[PDB]
């Protein structure tokens, strides 16, 4: 139950990371290689064609009554298991990769045909964009209106480059994630504003030869344009396909009834990978995110040269926030969504959550991310290991959340979900590399001590550990 940040601690684990990745391979991915289990010291630059489906209406779902109460969880969680079973069902039969679904954020990768093949990239962007109208195509249509389940409102983002792939970080080490331009740049593009459709990056317009657009967030893809890439990519399914097969799956092994019960202290003990709907974890509690800020462009301007140094930092740091998260503060590493760590914190008792206690202790947690964070820059730094301009933005507030992993038997992914979730993150959003930011739920339940750090912007800088410990004095 101790929550403690110190510093010789993380330096000697820190120093142990640095040795882990003395020696680097990176791999450049053709057929027949593997993205699964990778191991730390190695990395694998891939060409891809990047796919986020962003649910635009979960938050809606989250918001259909004042009080976020058990009914509106289990509501969002069955409308969010629903459409992920659908997609990940026409991921599979397409047979591209389900990179991770985070919050209302599916995240797909078309790597196939491979650079062999005249045009490909072209094709692995029709393929995409065919995929894409599939999904819209499909998830018009599985709603439920008996359990008040509405249809999904789907915006698509799609860029193509280059990624580094490494090992996800969760759940045995299994599963990539793709480090680098164009998952974010899809995901921005997802998330941009509320108008549905496909929109393509410049990269991705080009190589469908569309002309580029000044303002590619505003400019979807035209029924016309769409049947082009449909007409090319020669899918051969059919959501009528889709449908079918995932009714069939919903009755021969239905979702059953979403159940809720807290977790045990510590936090750190919930075994997500084995909740299911009918074993959901839910309690108010802190969601966290951590986010390493210019990363993605230090992957960038890495990606062909001294790419090593990339996988050597990223390991580093990210090991070394989730033993922050997890052994010095008793808190939940939910997923890395790229290079940003997802947490949970909490404090109370077997039987109720300590609202204010929560928020200092989560408030203490930030600081000690950012005095572990500065701490393996520097090492880093002190082994010649290049770290270009990193930073680390951090949000955090404090709600219900429930915790469970979606989907149908072999096809499952881990879900973490609430309006603090969703407003962490948007807080962690507005914050430079120095900034750490608190949620008004989570303010409006802190001490006075940690309103008065915080202040009327609800956002400060420089907070490390030892700045928390002064400031909660
Ligand atoms: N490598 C990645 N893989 C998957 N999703 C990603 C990746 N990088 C970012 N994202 C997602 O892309 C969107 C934009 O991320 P973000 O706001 O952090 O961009 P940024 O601040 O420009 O990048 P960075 O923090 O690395 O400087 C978010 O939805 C985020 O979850
Ligand atoms: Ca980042
Ligand atoms: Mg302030
Ligand atoms: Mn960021
Ligand atoms: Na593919
Ligand atoms: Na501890
Ligand atoms: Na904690």
């Amino acid at each position: 139950m101790s929550k403690s940040w110190n510093h010789d601690r993380a330096a000697k684990h820190i120093d142990q990371k640095i040795a882990d990745v003395e020696e680097i391979t990176i791999k450049d991915y053709v057929r027949d290689m593997s993205l699964e289990s990778i191991p730390t010291s190695t990395a694998y630059r891939v060409d891809g064609v990047h796919m986020y489906a962003d649910i635009m209406n979960l938050e809606d779902m989250l918001n259909i009554t004042a009080v976020e109460g058990t009914e509106c969880h289990k509501r969002t969680l069955r409308f969010l298991d629903q459409h992920y079973r659908a997609v990940k069902r026409i991921l599979n039969k397409v047979d591209a990769r389900r990179v991770d679904f985070h919050s209302q954020r599916l995240h797909s990768l078309f790597t196939k045909p491979y650079n062999t093949e005249s045009g490909a990239e072209t094709k692995r962007v029709q393929r995409a964009v065919a995929t894409a109208q599939l999904i819209i195509d499909v998830l018009a249509e599985t709603g439920d209106d008996d359990e008040q389940i509405p249809a999904a409102k789907v915006r698509i983002g799609i860029d193509t480059g280059l990624a580094l792939a490494v090992n996800n970080g969760r759940s045995g080490y299994r599963e990539p994630l793709f480090l680098g331009d164009p998952a974010n740049h899809a995901a921005k593009l997802a998330s941009n504003n509320k108008a549905r459709g496909i929109y393509l990056t410049n990269n991705a317009r080009k190589a469908i030869g569309l002309a580029e657009s000044d303002e590619p967030e505003k400019s979807a893809l035209t029924a016309i344009e769409i049947k082009a890439c449909q007409d090319a990519a020669k899918l051969d399914v059919t959501s009528d396909e889709i449908v079918e097969e995932w009714r069939e799956d919903l009755k021969k092994n239905p979702i059953g009834g979403y159940q809720f019960s807290r977790q045990t202290p510590p936090l750190r003990d919930m075994d997500i990978y084995s909740l299911t709907p009918a074993n959901s974890k839910r309690q108010e509690m802190v969601s966290l995110y951590a986010d390493i800020d210019g990363f993605t462009a230090y992957v960038a301007d890495h990606i062909n040269e001294k790419t090593d140094d990339v996988v050597r930092t990223l390991h580093v740091i990210r090991s070394e926030l989730e033993r922050v998260v997890t052994s010095d503060f008793e808190g939940r590493r939910v997923r890395f969504i790229g290079d940003c760590v997802q947490a949970l914190s909490c404090d109370g008792t077997a039987h109720t959550t300590d609202e204010e206690k929560s928020v200092s202790e989560a408030t203490r947690l930030a600081g000690a991310l950012r005095s572990s964070f500065n701490l393996a820059i520097e090492r880093l730094n002190a082994e010649g290991i290049e770290t270009g301009d990193l930073g680390l933005a951090i949000g955090f507030d404090l709600g219900p959340i429930a915790v469970t992993r979606l989907g149908a038997k072999g096809n499952r992914v881990r879900c973490a979900i609430g309006r603090s979730v969703i407003e962490s993150e948007k807080r962690q959003c507005a914050c430079s590399g120095v900034e750490t930011a608190i949620g008004q739920v989570a303010y409006d339940a802190a001490s006075k001590a940690v309103q008065n750090l915080f202040g009327k912007s609800r956002k400060t800088s420089h907070l490390d550990y030892n700045e928390a410990t002064e400031a909660l004095a």
